């Protein structure tokens, strides 16, 4: 039991909500939230630039350190560090941008970071800004994740169709 509410149920072990993950990871203070990250940790908009906001900066500030020390993280590659005020840790995972011609393949690997935890609070990899298929996604995650994977989707627009084609 976990302190998760009102999420659907999609799989085993995938669970969705249509919800704002920063709003999400504040009232459920996970030990683990996913950002969406790219591989310089450089947390400027969409799912990272908002939990970086709502950690008053300290994500970059500890992300700069990070990158200083140990250089770049790979596409499909990740990181654990501090979950500042909204979760114990943050996993940044680097999904693959396909507007930058990363290949789409490499999503499954940033998936298989989730496999390192048993329980995650996570956004759509690759989606938004990152410029991919969320439903494709969707899919990826389910063939992927076998830890207890709670995602939170920002659209409700989005959200629907997710769950409604999903069988
Ligand atoms: O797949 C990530 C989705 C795609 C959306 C368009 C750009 C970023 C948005 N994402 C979010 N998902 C969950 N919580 C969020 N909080 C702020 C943004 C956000």
């Amino acid at each position: 039991v976990n302190s998760f509410s009102g999420y659907l149920k999609l799989t085993d072990n995938v669970y969705i909500k249509n919800a704002d993950i920063v709003e999400e990871a504040k009232k459920v203070k996970p030990t683990v939230v996913v950002n969406a990250a790219n591989v310089y940790l450089k947390h400027g908009g969409g799912v990272a630039g908002a939990l970086n906001k709502a950690t008053n900066n300290a994500m970059q500030v500890e992300s700069d350190d990070y990158i200083a020390t140990n250089g770049p993280l790979k596409v499909g590659g990740s990181c654990v560090l501090s979950g500042h005020n909204l979760a114990k840790h943050c996993l940044h995972v680097v999904g693959p941008n396909v507007n930058k011609g990363e290949d789409i393949q490499l999503l499954k690997s940033a998936y298989e970071n989730f496999n390192q935890h048993e329980v995650l609070l996570a956004p759509l990899l690759s989606a938004g800004i990152f410029g991919a298929d969320p439903i494709h996604s969707l899919r990826v995650c389910v063939d992927t994740v076998r830890t207890n994977v709670y995602l939170a989707v920002f659209d409700k627009n989005l959200y629907d169709k997710l769950v409604s084609s999903f069988l």
